[PDB]
């Protein structure tokens, strides 16, 4: 059973999420299996940031057990910008555990480098999620993102216990029942650095959003990715920290790294500056 | 100086708004003047519901001095549904004080009867306002809906705080800072209440947006209609609470009404059921 250890207070530089497997903090990172349901196609997702919400939270890589927190730019918190007609990010938002988008090797149909962390997800439910959560989700397709010039994939996937959930089966159905999404999904990871003052992203394939085979064909090969790179057999692994409690064969395995995390210490949601309200027309 | 007295948890059936004067509570109706700056058009808006909010809040005709309270629905509390692609309400709503849309006659240009309540707001400042706040706006353009066939007009506004008040002076402004704004905002009071089972409503005009000089005459319209219904010579009043306590020349004028509310009783938000979640695409 997956639960959650919160550390400080929520969009704070102190704020942490660890992921904990029967009350035992593990790496979100290289400890969570990938495959829920290997040959039925069901993944484990884990959840950085709710439908909505703006706080750029995510699985952090250079620390013991890959806590979730609040990503920063320049030494201050990162917010990402309300972006019209949007409200901060429009899905579920997270990653697969156990993936790699590897920034060593120039990924062939995207002619571009990985952006060095695990595969991202998309998660298209009626549910807002919570950070830290891990939830079973079937892939329905993929759309190649480059950002800022990086391998950024982006998987479309469904939480199974959704109620449509039994409905989606491929990428055409996600027009089917949620008409707009896809392409307001193109827009949306197009422009949403804009308001920081970077350029517009770009897709390849035209933006196309490829299929539920070619997702998985795309989401097993950044699986072997993180193999080779948890195996410590990365041509350069970034600093990334492999510390995991679950793989014994692995040279970075520790079981006494999870009893030095701290315990929670839960702190209500710290205040988020007004002029993250801003609702930017670009 | 305007507060605002808080009763209860927001989220709940007893949550009540009301608005004070220096500390004592007034008609958030008929007591908060209608002009900030009558030489300059400034309005006195009172906010009722929140961008990107759902529940559905509005100043309590039936209650004396019209403390804002969530409508409900079936015993429970009544929320407007998220619509793809928008997330609860687009724009800071609420209503222009002491202004009635007469129900008891036709209005010319929409051929129907007033909704028989305070003309309505639309402030498209960037801040997130909140509930039972009185801000100063300056009037752009009005939109001529037809809510269930009742006339419905709404002004569209901007707060004189926000920064980009001085570059907003008529409709046109609107589309130049602000593109796409207008005809979400038609589409979005035209499918609202789809998901609750309401025919798709309609705009008068085409859905046009008349300009500034137009909406000030509609305003001053519906404040000479609350002006008959204030000194109590509307032919039907619809069993509204006329009681204020500033207008001392009204037969519903009554000081003691601001005595006779408890004090603040402020508690934390209440959990919203998880279903108002759910983004319905029609
Ligand atoms: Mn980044
Ligand atoms: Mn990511
Ligand atoms: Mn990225
Ligand atoms: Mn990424
Ligand atoms: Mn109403
Ligand atoms: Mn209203
Ligand atoms: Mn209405
Ligand atoms: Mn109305």
């Amino acid at each position: 059973t997956y639960t959650t250890r919160q550390i400080g207070a929520k969009n704070t530089l102190e704020y942490k999420v660890y992921i904990e497997k029967d009350g035992k903090p593990v790496s979100a990172f290289h400890d969570i299996p990938l495959y829920a349901d290997k040959e039925n196609n069901i993944f484990n997702m884990v959840v950085e940031i709710p439908r909505w919400t703006n706080a750029k939270l995510e699985i952090t890589k250079e620390e013991t057990l890959n806590p979730i927190i609040q990503d920063t730019k320049k030494g201050k918190l990162r917010f990402v910008r309300n972006c019209f007609p949007h409200h901060g990010y429009i899905h579920n938002y997270g990653a697969f555990p156990q993936t790699w988008e590897d920034p060593n090797v120039s990924h062939p149909e995207t002619k571009a480098v990985g952006d060095n962390e695990p595969i991202d997800v998309l998660e298209i439910g009626e549910t807002i999620a919570y950070t830290g959560q891990v939830k079973q989700v079937k892939a329905l397709g993929i759309m190649a993102l480059l950002d800022e010039g990086e391998t950024d994939w982006k998987v479309i996937a469904i939480d199974i216990n959704d109620p449509l959930a039994p409905k989606l089966n491929d990428i055409e159905d996600v027009e089917k029942y949620f008409p707009g999404l896809l392409r307001a999904t193109n827009e949306w990871f197009r422009i949403y650095k804009i308001p920081d003052g970077k350029p517009e992203n770009q897709f390849a394939f035209s933006g196309e959003a490829k299929n539920k085979k070619y997702a998985l064909d795309i989401i097993k090969e950044t699986h072997d990715s993180w193999k080779q790179l948890i195996a410590g057999k990365s041509s350069d692994s970034k600093g990334i920290d492999l510390t995991n409690v679950t793989l014994p064969d692995t040279p970075t395995y520790s079981k006494a790294a999870s009893d030095a995390i701290p315990p929670a210490s839960l702190k209500a949601d710290a205040p988020i500056d007004k002029s993250i309200d801003k609702w930017f027309f670009i």
